[PDB]
């Protein structure tokens, strides 16, 4: 698994469950092309998004649908979603973990990159 | 200050405001595309004021894009993100003033919104 | 403002400054214990100014304690932390002004320091 | 494992390795009593700090020696250490994960609490 996502809830102190995540890749014509999608599990993690074979060099955008997550909890959040845009594998294949901590009016994201 | 929208950027590596950071603001148009709205560069205090006025700032979806990549390269540091973006809906129902704050690190960034009405 | 030390607290759940938050500042004494130095409550803008002066603020180790627990209980929310603490060394070598900022959530808090000299 | 710690480095985008962690418990006389200590591993995690049997109700302090971590990297950090103080198991036994993201002039910490 070359691309994984981990989301946590800072209001409840638990993993953010069933959060929709859409992954896009910058196409040749400079437009966002659908690449993969999923929902986080019980532990707030999302795996199996792609393979080393399909995860080629490029600029990717990871969109986390925070808005839907909060509303389903009766909270009216500030952000429409959280976006993480980055260039991947431009110096050979690597493994990426995109982590996100969510709050109604705030979120922070970090990336952990390891060489296989 | 009657500025409806403000931006504040900080540097978590050097513990100082993030200066000369390019900031571009966009608004969602009917045809579902992003059209330029305002832009500028953070000052010596890492702030960016006077991006718009109450009259022009109507309800709708806005995107605030911060060129963090160029900020880090200028310091000789390899960043992870292409840029940082904050997408939100501005409603007159809620308070009046919007402050978008961002704390930057090479592989991480956090952002918060302060919505207060005077 | 010549205030050498400033504190800013924000609420990430309601997107507003954290008001009436108790803040206690301590300094490390020779016998390795913490002795009261200054204290106060954040204002309507979540800020706390005039905690000390240049004369009294000498080099040494300081601890800034924020009573976050009472803040959350007042909102009817069960917090995780007893309080938030920021322990740092103040040196004349480095810049002059210190701003300690904290973003609060029930199960999480982040803090950053802005050190700038005018 | 009822108490685990996870630390990440936001400057290098990797787990924070060999970070010293000391855990204290508030004693009857209102003083901090040593409870456990360790260093994070290759993955930036610290496990095996205590057992469900020894981890009784009380106020605990988790101290992460960030200062030493940064200096060993040639960086002069702002904080002496990072402190997480909390009341644990006051409503029955729970599992705690204390997570921390570190930067030279900043750090954020969150807690994940799950019921066994
Ligand atoms: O997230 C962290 O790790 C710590 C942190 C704390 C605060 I509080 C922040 O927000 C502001 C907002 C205003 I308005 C300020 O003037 C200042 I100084 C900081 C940010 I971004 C980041
Ligand atoms: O930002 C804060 O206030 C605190 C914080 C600390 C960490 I470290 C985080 O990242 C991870 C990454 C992995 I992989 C985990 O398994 C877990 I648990 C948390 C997040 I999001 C938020």
């Amino acid at each position: 698994c070359p691309l994984m996502v981990k989301v946590l809830d800072a209001v409840r102190g638990s993993p953010a469950i069933n959060v929709a995540v859409h992954v896009f890749r910058k196409a040749a014509d400079d437009t966002w092309e659908p690449f993969a999608s999923g929902k986080t599990s019980e532990s707030g993690e999302l795996h199996g998004l792609t393979t080393e074979e399909e995860f080629v060099e490029g600029i990717y955008k990871v969109e986390i649908d925070t808005k839907s997550y909060w509303k389903a909890l009766g909270i009216s959040p500030f952000h429409e979603h959280a976006e993480v845009v980055f260039t991947a594998n431009d110096s050979g294949p690597r493994r990426y973990t995109i982590a996100a901590l969510l709050s109604p009016y705030s979120y922070s994201t970090t990336a952990v990159v390891t060489n296989p």
